[PDB]
């Protein structure tokens, strides 16, 4: 395909490590391409048959939106080498850890509306994303964010599936809104753990008594029922994506009302000279 470019070992070099899960190593890298001078910096993943990972890199390098990530290359050989853009923010679930006090409910609010636009988009394209969670929403620029990670779980986290999933290994679009729900739960406690000092055995044995996570301080009662809908036991009762893209949309236009954070009125906005400087700069792509 045009669209998964096949790299050779002599034309990438990793330079500095960024982090790791149980699946790979993800590290900053430099393309030299050949008969140039120029060095390109990319995201390469290190994953801890050949034919099997090829056909699902295709179906990850044919994702066409703003809002999800592509996968740009691949080198198979010694080991199984991803090549993406390098975003030099990292990912959401590290942004709100570290800015746990300047972030808006404008921002936060236009978060989970572009989150569940590309999960919608996935579940258009009939592709289960099967690890949403706020580790692997990547930051663009501070208005754009990005989902990433797509297919690498089938090409190889119990506190963020859905009960089917952890009791029967049943992963459809309606346990990714499960998902959704956890992973909107982290960004409104800014990154705080879910079901912090329970151990992992348990979750489904709380799960199916009742227990749900607990509402975050800063929301209201509007927003904590959507993720509580999000974790109903009939799946076909959880919202669906198009759904919760209109209902986001609709508490982005008001944010005061159903984020109550201390200073939302002295938080920065997304300024329109400020959006268009980070465009031409580091996000060129259609939106
Ligand atoms: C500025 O720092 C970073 C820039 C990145 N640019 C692009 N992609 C990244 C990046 C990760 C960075 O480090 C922050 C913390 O690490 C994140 C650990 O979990 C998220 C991993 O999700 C991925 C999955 C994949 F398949 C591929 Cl190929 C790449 C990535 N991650």
């Amino acid at each position: 395909q045009a669209l998964l470019r096949i790299l050779k070992e002599t034309e990438f070099k990793k330079i500095k490590v960024l982090g790791s899960g149980a699946f790979g190593t993800v590290y900053k890298g430099l393309w030299i391409p050949e008969g140039e001078k120029v060095k390109i910096p990319v995201a390469i993943k290190e994953l801890r048959a050949n034919k099997e990972i090829l056909d699902e890199a295709y179906v990850m390098a044919s994702v066409d939106n703003p809002h999800v990530c592509r996968l740009l290359g691949i080198c198979l050989t010694s080991t199984v080498q991803l090549i993406m853009q390098l975003m030099p923010f990292g990912c959401l679930l590290d942004y709100v850890r570290e800015h746990k006090d300047n972030i808006g409910s404008q921002y936060l609010l236009n978060w989970c509306v572009q989150i569940a636009k590309g999960m919608n988009y996935l579940e258009d394209r009939r592709l289960v994303h099967r690890d949403l969670a706020a580790r692997n929403v990547l930051v663009k620029t501070p208005q754009h964010v990005k989902i990433t990670d797509f297919g690498l779980a089938k090409l190889l986290p119990i506190k963020w599936m859905a009960l089917e999933s952890i009791l029967h290994r049943i992963y459809t679009h309606q346990s990714d809104v499960w998902s959704y729900g956890v992973t909107v739960w982290e960004l409104m406690t800014f990154g705080s753990k879910p079901y912090d000092g329970i151990p992992a055995s348990e979750i489904s044995s709380i799960l199916e008594k009742g227990e749900r996570l607990p509402q975050p301080p800063i929301c209201t009662i509007d927003v904590y029922m959507i993720m509580r809908k999000c974790w109903m036991i009939d799946a076909d009762s959880r919202p669906k994506f198009r759904e919760l893209i209109i209902e986001f949309s609709k508490m982005a236009r008001d944010p005061q009302r159903y984020l109550v954070i201390q200073g939302d009125e002295r938080m920065h906005l997304p300024s329109p000279t400020d959006s268009n400087f980070y465009r031409a700069l580091m996000d060129e792509e259609d939106m």
